[PDB]
This record gives C-alpha cells, sequence and structure tokens, in this order.
C-alpha cells in the first residue's frame, strides 16, 4: 500500500511531477510570488519536501512588457531528447476591462542533460501563438501516433466564461501546426459556480483511451475536476470523438476540510506501477487580502485505481496528516 | 541520537522555533516574498515540513509608509500570558544614500489562546523606538531575574559598519525602559568580510550563564556565527560584564556545500532534553539576479552539546540528506 503524508509540498500551486529516465522525480509548480520557474528533484515523493530547488528562469523586469508578471503553472516536458517548460505569463498584474487576467503562453528550452545544472542552459522560445489574441494559460502536451499535441485553456470572446479547453497538433514543441479545436467549454452547474471556467488540462493514456482531466468553477470550495475521454484510435483533433462527463470526477471534501482540489497532474509511485494523482488544495475558506496573494494552496499526492471499464477512479481527497 | 533530515524547511530564512506548553512547536520565519508574517505548528520537528501555515499579519500596501515593505525575521514570544511577534519592516525596498536598507523594528500582539486562530486577533503595537533614528532589525527578547530584556541589531552613524548589538530593559513587551547599551560591534576579520555586520542575536541560558549568539559578515559564504557570554549573576546592562569570543562558533563548510550558516535560534527536541540549533544556509554560490530575491536559504535543525566548562559546542553544519 502506497500512502503519503499530505500535504507533500507546502505552498505550491499547479503541482507537476515528472519521473525521468535517470530515476528522479522532477517537481515544478507555481511559487507564491509567481516571479520565477524553479525545479526540485528527489528519488522519492516524500524527498521532494526536503529537495533544494534551482531557479531555471526568472521573470522579466516589471514594466518591460511580455513575461514580466504572474509566472503561472509551469510544466516540465522531455520531448525528443530536449527539456521544455510550458508556462503562462502576463505583461501586467492588472485586470483588463472585463476583470480578467492578461496572460499568454510561453516556452523555455534546455538541450543540456541536467535541467537543474544552470539557468544559462535555458533559452526562451517566446510566445506560443494561437488563432485568438486572448487570455491563454495551463498548457500541456502529449504524444500519440508519433505526433505531438498541445492542450491548453483559452478565452474565446464569443463564448461565455473565462476559458475553454483546446487541442492542436504541434509543428515543433513551441509552434502549432493545426488550428485550435475546442474540446470543452464551461456549461454544467459544477463548472460554472461564481465563474464559468475550464482550465488546468492534464493528459492520461491507458486502456486504449486518452483521458483529459481539467478543473472547473472558481478557485474556492467550488473548484472541482472534470474529465473528457476518447478511444485512442480516433482522431483527437475531431471534438465529436471526445466525451465529456457531465459530473465532477474529484471534488471538495467539506467534512475533512479539503477545499477546492484542482489543477491536477499525474505520476507513478516508487514501485513503478501505482498511479498517482497530484493536485493542490486549501485547508481554510477565510481568505484575507487579495486571494491571489494568499499562498496556502498545498500540493497533495495520492494513488488512484481503475474500474472494470478501464476508467480511472479518483475517489476522495486524502485526509491531511498532522505530525 | 537525535537527527533530522536536513534541510527541515525549504525556502525559509531567519528560522525561529518556539516550543509551547501545549506540546506544539510553533515555526515562524521570513517568507521569500517578505510580505507577511505566518505561523505553522506541529508536535515534531520533521512535521513542520508538512504543517499548513496561517497568516497572522499582512504588510501594509506599498506607498503607504512604515510596515509596507520587506517584512523580516519575525520571532514569536509568549510573555505574561500573551503572544507577541517582533519583526522589522521598511517604508521602501530602496537602499538609502549609504547603500543600506531602511528598516525599523515593530511588534504585533495577540491576547487569544490560539495564535493561529485568526489574523483579526493580532493588533499592531507600532514601532519599537530606540535612542537612534536608524536602521534596526532582528529583535529578540529574554527574561532574567523577573525582568524583560530586548536584544537587537542597529546602525550607529558614528561606528563603522551596518549594525551593532544592543541590550535594554523593557518597560512592557513593546517599549524600552532603559537606554540602549551596545554589547558588540563588528571588528574581527571573520565578522567584517565584504560588509562589517553584527546581526541576528539569539539568547540561550544555561550553566549559570547567558549566551548571546549572532551572525557576522555579508550573507554569502562568509556569513558566520559568533558568541558573547555573561555570568548570569552579573548586570546584563553593563557591556564590560559581557565576553566576546574573537572567532566564529559556527561557520560555512565549503567541502560539504553548506554556505553561510546563520541567523540562528534555539529549541529543544521531542525528548524535552536535547538542545537544538536552528539556522538558515545556502547550498550554492552562483546566485543570479538580485540576491535579495533568491529564495534558496533553507532551514536547518541539528543537535548541539556542551563542554566541561558549560559552553555550547555547535560543531559544523550537518551535511544535507538526499532522498
Ligand atoms: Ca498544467
Ligand atoms: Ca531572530
Amino acid at each position: 500500500t502506497v500512502r503519503y503524508e499530505n500535504p507533500v509540498i507546502i505552498q505550491r500551486a499547479d503541482p507537476y511531477i515528472y519521473k525521468h529516465t535517470d530515476g528522479y522525480y522532477y517537481f515544478v509548480a507555481s511559487v507564491p510570488a509567481y516571479n520565477l520557474i524553479e525545479l526540485r528533484r528527489a528519488k522519492t515523493i516524500d524527498g521532494l519536501a526536503h529537495a533544494m530547488p534551482r531557479t531555471i528562469w526568472r521573470k522579466h523586469d516589471s514594466g518591460t512588457g511580455a513575461q514580466s508578471e504572474l509566472i503561472w503553472a509551469p510544466e516540465l516536458h522531455y520531448t525528443d531528447g530536449k527539456w521544455y517548460v510550458y508556462y503562462a505569463a502576463s505583461h501586467t498584474t492588472a485586470f483588463d476591462e472585463n476583470g480578467m487576467f492578461q496572460h499568454r503562453m510561453f516556452a523555455i528550452e534546455c538541450d543540456a542533460e541536467d535541467p537543474m545544472e544552470t539557468e544559462e542552459n535555458w533559452v526562451e522560445k517566446g510566445q506560443i501563438e494561437t488563432h485568438l489574441d486572448s487570455f491563454a494559460l495551463d498548457a500541456t502536451s502529449f504524444e500519440l501516433n508519433d505526433k505531438l499535441y498541445y492542450v491548453w485553456a483559452q478565452k474565446d470572446p464569443e463564448i461565455k466564461g473565462n476559458s475553454n479547453l483546446y487541442i492542436a497538433e504541434m509543428e515543433n514543441p513551441w509552434t502549432l501546426k493545426t488550428a485550435p479545436v475546442m474540446l470543452s467549454k464551461p456549461e454544467f452547474d459544477w463548472e460554472t459556480k461564481i465563474f464559468w471556467v475550464n482550465e488546468g488540462p492534464a493528459i492520461l493514456k491507458r486502456n486504449g483511451k486518452v483521458f483529459l482531466t481539467f478543473s472547473g468553477s472558481a478557485t474556492d470550495e467550488n473548484y472541482a475536476m472534470g474529465m473528457l475521454w476518447i478511444e485512442d484510435d480516433k482522431d483527437v483533433l475531431d471534438a465529436a470523438n471526445w466525451h465529456k462527463l457531465d459530473h465532477p470526477v474529484f471534488q471538495s471534501d467539506m467534512e475533512n476540510g479539503l477545499y477546492g482540489p484542482g489543477h491536477n497532474s499525474f505520476t507513478v509511485a516508487e514501485d513503478g506501477e501505482t498511479d498517482l494523482l497530484v493536485y493542490h488544495v486549501r485547508n481554510y475558506l477565510d481568505i484575507k487580502g487579495d486571494p491571489l496573494y494568499d499562498p496556502n494552496r498545498h500540493t497533495m499526492v495520492q494513488p488512484f485505481e481503475w474500474d472494470d471499464e478501464g476508467f480511472p477512479v479518483f475517489g476522495k481527497p486524502q485526509p491531511f496528516t498532522f505530525n
């Protein structure tokens, strides 16, 4: 039995764990100051809480334009022998005329073997351009049929809400080849609480299927995870092939004080078999000051199972450990 | 043999642990953004790495004056049945004409039993005023012969360096009764590398003596700890009664990559007997960008012993654990 003492990582939001071929787990997440991208590594999940970080990229100076504010949800990918980090950044901390954030998507690249050796090894690839000149963030990527796919969240001015999930095939790891295809938009009760939101896409491949988990509603007690699925022998670029579950697959446990589990990612336990769900959560509701600067979204790690139909079973957020 | 897997806390500088009579260890430190005072609690030292913080006080908005920037080195004290936190804060992030920070010393108070219940229980006591209108920070307090003493670091324009150590008897936990008495000024080789500094005072009482540890030199690999001591039956307000050791009592271990240990505090292990040294350290020297915003000072916790003369023996920084 695999069970970690949670929260594994204190004060880290949008957690992303990547188990590399060198035996290390690489941890990357949004830091509370949103001012840089850092990596930590350990051979165990528990080791991550005592793993000393290295900054791989610092935000540009305030007032200098793009990539100068709110460095959000970085993910570390190892694609065709090279390291890439997908992240969102804004030119400003201010809300626009519609009370929305102004992020665009970016990428950094590292050709060196050790992604933690030095930040001088990391180079900017610039903005990931889409069809729309609008709010975009939480990009991830996945491989299928020797093709590379980019999955992200983006605002459509013509669709109600903050963001919808899109897919596109990639020309290279920082450029789209095909036009964005909308896979999901906020529409059900569970994803439209306070704000209409679809974000934090995470990809999981198993049992001849492709699973796409995401987070819906506002970042408070209402924040929950949803899921889309497709048979892996179908065209992933045809939205009609993807099925959206009309209910959350993971949500708050009010009784156990686990508020708004979300912005999930996946990894595998030290046994190399047990599947792990990685997500952030809050332990209180009484946020004071600007909630953006309340740093207490903590990283949780817990195993998940599979049903007889070959679908993941996430269950409930694991209760916290008090030592 | 008491041993913790180090670093105990990632990205926490100026670490301070207070073991309360309810069994809890309360942890308070400088957060990398220097924007608030938070507390966390656990029944074990290792447990603090997974303890969920609560914010007890937030900095004032930028541009509003005192307490609006760079919230540094908070310490939690339980004095006469009430909670107090000593911290330094500036009206600006800017260096003055002499390239120095512009901090003053402050205090917040909480009369409620639970110091973590709500920030609404915490009240500002304002600036702790001294003789000199100058740079002051790192205040601590201690009790002796039923009197309360304030120990802090402060700049004298007429003495070479950034700060000296001072003592004064307190009228109440946020106001001085006697005039400040300088106990130490930077003068030795080990405390004058790059900058002439005396800061981070910490009090330890044992074997009929009062030990005053402090940190000297610039915050790079030259950062080291020094010690003053007094026979506890002597007047603590008379500088001539204090002995200053001419050498460091704790310093960097370049070979094991433990750079610039300092800004220490003390606690006792879960056995209620073993004395623990608590300090921050760096694991690299190649800091990029502004070093003030490099967040990688990590909290270390390790036991110390005593010699046959009744002096503490701090040894060397404990090598890191990699899991
Ligand atoms: Ca993500
Ligand atoms: Ca202190």
